[PDB]
């Protein structure tokens, strides 16, 4: 496994806004608690779970604890790192399985409720 992605950076510029406030109370929350959540609250443990070729095939991993961490250290100063994160995430799935699998169908379910959030995102 590689290292998990960074998620702190003293030295970056720190900001709150209304739409940064959302993404973490709102949206990822949300996505967290949703029933086919499981598989995408942490990165992929490739070791222990079996999948030695994940991390030759995904070289932008990214999952919700990840981003979690991201927002409440305020890692992003503009709302569009988080979604662009947020669909990294889902994109990473579609890309290491094949369409109309099981895990893919869950990570479509929840791009499909993160959608509705983001519809909903403050100005
Ligand atoms: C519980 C959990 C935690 N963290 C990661 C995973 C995870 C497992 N397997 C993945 N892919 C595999 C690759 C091949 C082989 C079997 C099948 N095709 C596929 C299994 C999918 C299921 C695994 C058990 C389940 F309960 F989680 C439901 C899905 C994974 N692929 C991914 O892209 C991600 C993000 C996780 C993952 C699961």
């Amino acid at each position: 496994n590689p290292p998990p992605p960074e998620t702190s950076n003293p030295n970056k510029p720190k900001r709150q806004t209304n739409q940064l406030q959302y993404l973490l109370r709102v949206v990822l929350k949300t996505l967290w608690k949703h029933q086919f959540a499981w598989p995408f609250q942490q990165p992929v443990d490739a070791v222990k779970l079996n999948l030695p070729d994940y991390y030759k095939i995904i070289k932008t991993p990214m999952d919700m604890g990840t981003i979690k961490k991201r927002l409440e250290n305020n890692y992003y100063w503009n709302a569009q790192e988080c979604i662009q994160d947020f669909n990294t995430m889902f994109t990473n799935c579609y890309i290491y399985n094949k369409p109309g699998d099981d895990i893919v169908l869950m990570a479509e379910a929840l791009e499909k409720l993160f959608l509705q959030k983001i519809n909903e995102l403050p100005t």
